[PDB]
């Protein structure tokens, strides 16, 4: 067919019922354009609340999960719980999980496999740090992260890859369109060489890292950029602008 | 005297149907006025559990982070816990320390922030088998408690929970004497390092294996003030554990 544009909003650790409820009302009233898939990832305490308040046109994602269905893992949640709350996606391998919390590639792979086996979709995050970019090892870094993810994916129809260069997260330093395109094209080439043409052609690779209303149109114009995983702007009315990046 | 305290840690178990069924049975139970009961659901169900549980049972989160909002994908803050109607958070649980590698420094920062946002804290401590066998039970639990105490101004909203991690999946089994031994030392630690008033007023609850069959003997120990219950908290015998002071 042709890759459906994908816009995810990662609220991170922000919001309460009152102000997230006001956010959700605004999103509910927005017209979601054709061939566009919108997903919001609330704080874990509000997955249920957000699913109840959001229009079904918008899917709900968890911001993380663990790798078994139930167990002695105080503070964690499972894909089963996520499904049970009406959510259909999980974000895995986010930069903050890797770099603030130290989650290993191996662990992230195990979570991807479990989440997929349980019937969730996965937004799987990769990305290099400034020091890695400056050393010229971007490709090595992101290919290695992608490989561990791929080793644990048996159905790519339920996966979206999110490239979020760590130097672009929370800094205002959005990748230029050319920079995002360069990495996205390389990641798609990796899928083609290492999985299949069909998987390469159908898998959304979305860009994250200071996506704003002012920058989204030029980014979305790049041939191998299939949408966004949005951070700070996901909490504001300009998220709707980003949803309309191809209009 | 110290009010008997029974927490149920559901860990990463349950869905709306079976947790809703568990809650129905808890609402039906006579919760004694002399016992403080708290349930800690999985984080996806804090809100659900608070909405379904009778006000006689308080709700706790199983963890939180150390600032009120921020770019911490997968975390929740004390403000969110409070906003969901929960009034406690469990911090420093053995699984957070030993499966997920949370440091004492981070646990102390979480303690300070949680208390600053008006939550109660169930602060967990405990030594692993290799620490016990190296003779450093005391150094380990005292240093854990010191970090906690360094981040507590008002102990009225804190409960300490001792977890004999050395008896978890090691093939070792903790006796009531061994529980009492540690609890008595922890109270002595508070007396000498914080104040006698804090030592006498602070609940120190037992976070090792407890069941309906064993709860009365454990609760009879002079320095055991209740329980942070694991697996039995999902079962009918939790109602009996709630009645273990009497
Ligand atoms: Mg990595
Ligand atoms: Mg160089
Ligand atoms: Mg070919």
């Amino acid at each position: 067919p042709s890759r459906k544009f994908f816009v995810g909003g990662n609220w991170k650790m922000n919001g309460r019922k009152k102000n997230l409820g006001e956010l959700i009302t605004t999103l509910n009233a927005a017209k979601v354009p054709a061939d566009t898939e919108v997903v919001c990832a609330p704080p874990t305490a509000y997955i249920d609340f957000a699913r109840q308040k959001l229009d079904p046109k918008i899917a709900v994602a968890a911001q993380n999960c663990y790798k078994v269905t139930n167990g002695a893992f105080t503070g964690e949640i499972s894909p089963g719980m996520i499904k049970d709350c009406g959510a259909t996606w999980v974000v895995l391998g986010h930069s903050e999980r890797r770099h603030v919390f130290g989650e290993s590639d191996e662990l992230i792979g195990q979570k991807v496999a479990h989440a997929l086996s349980e019937g969730l979709g996965v937004i799987a995050c990769i990305g290099e740090k400034l020091d890695e970019r400056e050393a010229g090892i971007t490709e090595k870094v992101v290919f290695e992260q992608t490989k561990v993810i791929a080793d644990n994916v048996k159905d790519w129809s339920k996966v979206v890859l999110a490239y979020e260069p760590v130097w672009a997260i929370g800094t205002g330093k959005t990748a230029t369109p050319q920079q995002a395109q360069e990495v996205h094209e390389k990641l798609r080439g990796w899928l083609k060489s290492n999985v299949s043409d069909a998987v390469a052609q159908s898998t959304r690779i979305i860009y994250g890292g200071s996506v704003t209303g002012a920058t989204c149109k030029e980014l979305a114009s790049q041939p191998d950029v299939d949408g966004f995983l949005v951070g700070g702007a996901s909490l504001k009315p300009e998220f709707v602008d980003i949803i309309n990046a191809k209009q």
